[PDB]
């Protein structure tokens, strides 16, 4: 896994969504699709990236490489 | 430009500096190291985007995409 082959936020990728975490007016519905363009997959992408991040143990965000 | 050759940080990484901004303890000795390891490029790399992400225009940081 090096890029994102289709549209599913490959490793390359993920680093940059957890530089957001919705601080920065990210995954809102106008930065969902902002990401999109230039980051290769759309919002459905964005919103399942931000709920696996922090859903995976229990919401409390503890992974940030992992 | 659509990956980083040279650890330069190109168009694919340059987003995801930007959707830091410092807003999630990024951009700070523990941080650039930490995008470093996946990144591709060095601490320098992300100081020197970080101030050539405001500074192009006076420091008011208008540019997101540009």
């Amino acid at each position: 896994m090096e890029k994102r082959p289709r549209t599913e936020f490959s490793e390359e990728q993920k680093k940059a969504l957890d530089l957001a975490f919705y601080f920065d007016r990210r995954l809102t519905p106008e930065w969902r699709r902002y990401l999109s363009q230039r980051l290769g997959l759309n919002e459905e992408q964005i919103e399942r990236w931000f709920r696996r991040k922090e859903q995976q143990i229990g919401w409390s965000h503890p992974q940030f490489e992992k």
